[PDB]
């Protein structure tokens, strides 16, 4: 239905079986809501020993993903996505990544992602090829492939059919499964009381709370609603 | 020498390949600089069926890990590690990963990762066995395992041996690589100069003006330098 096509450029393809092999996002993909599709550099290089890295002009330590491979893999990925497809390159440098970009993003039927290896790509690359570059943290890793993979896997649960309390900017509330009592510690009588009404408002309170504790500048963001600001006040004054 | 033992606790297994195959990662790994071990509730099951999910007390749609398969595969990856092995749950809850963040983590030698699916893991499990709470960002996934790969590829770059502009809180340079043009766009010619210290300054001042202009309340983090204030007015200067 709302199906989504991501194509993906990477010197290891391999890896992206940890989403399409397992999981909610395998089932998405065995059932078509989801196509992954890789293209590796690796196999648009003409040289004998297939060299996908070049040297930085100016010198310093670090490598940079070669040119013409990356260049020729990102226009047959282009060409088989046909039009309207954003490319998007995985970089610390990049907008970071949250909640609300992924449902941006989930936008999109078609998304061609670049993971970059090394200490990048070349910058003109960016200008030329790039639409948009996003970042899922400020941390460093070895590769763009876990953060494309976190990418799919977060845009693919708003895929209908995908799926079987950030939605309101908050924390999760506590939750709770057997045993009743472990090691000492009970489930909160509520949740035990049926009481549907008061679950909900004991969960919303809690979420309420627990923002406010660990995370105060996301209540910052919101326009909480009577019941909420009511909750809110509550649970701050039994904290004191 | 500096190794790092990473335990897991994961209902797929199989995805961790990603990191312990490939790359950077998978070469520490068969170099002994890093081990990753996974516990799979699954095998802790005793009924027919293998359930590894449980109801939440109190209603609502999701699901929670089942506590009984879950806590003995915990106690189980704890006995492996001895002593000194903190206990981390990745959860949208936790304290927000950053570079800073990773280094504190790359100091203990041993750390177990509990990675949650479903609606996530009994709160007084958390209590019980859970050292530290992180979050690699404000999302949403379907699965804790993206997050802990994210996690264990962040730290390991810190393992002496693993490698062959984060560090000083900036944004990277630009960065460029042959041909010489491309697209009609030239490699900025100092690059070309041979002249390194023209070239340190050219590129520290490229990571001001980035930073500035793309993430500016990172620049309010720092004490910047003489150096890099003048270079910084030089930028903001030329911008305007
Ligand atoms: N925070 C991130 O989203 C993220 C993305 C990619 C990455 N490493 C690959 C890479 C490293 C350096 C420059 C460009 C690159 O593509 N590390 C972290
Ligand atoms: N931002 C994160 O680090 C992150 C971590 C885990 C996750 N999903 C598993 C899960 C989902 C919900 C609650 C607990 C959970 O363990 N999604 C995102």
């Amino acid at each position: 239905g709302s199906h989504m096509w991501i194509g993906v450029i990477s010197l290891f393809p391999e890896m992206f079986k940890a989403i399409t092999e397992f999981g909610v996002t395998g089932r998405a993909v065995k059932h078509n809501l989801l196509k992954v599709e890789c293209w590796n550099p690796r196999d648009f290089t003409f040289d004998k020993h297939k060299t996908v890295d070049d040297r930085p002009y100016g010198g310093g330590p670090g490598m940079l993903m070669m040119v013409q491979p990356l260049r020729d893999a990102i226009h047959t990925a282009k060409a088989a996505a046909g039009e309207g497809a954003k490319v998007i390159y995985l970089s610390p440098q990049g907008r970071k990544l949250d909640q609300g970009g992924v449902t941006e993003l989930a936008q999109n039927q078609k998304l061609i992602l670049v993971c970059g290896r090394y200490e990048g790509i070349d910058e003109r690359l960016i200008q030329t090829e790039i639409d948009e570059e996003w970042s899922i943290g400020d941390y460093v890793l070895t590769g763009g492939e876990l953060p494309a993979m976190t990418l799919i896997d977060a845009v693919a649960r708003f895929i209908p059919g995908v799926l079987g309390s950030f939605a309101d900017g908050l924390l999760d509330c506590p939750h709770y499964t057997r045993p009743e009592v472990l090691e000492g510690l009970t489930v909160p009588p509520v949740l035990m009381s049926g009481h549907h009404e008061e679950i909900r408002k004991w969960r919303l309170k809690q979420s309420l709370q627990r923002t406010w504790l660990r995370r105060p500048e996301l209540l910052e963001g919101l326009a909480l609603t009577d019941e909420q600001r009511k909750l809110l006040k509550e649970a701050q004054a039994e904290h004191n």
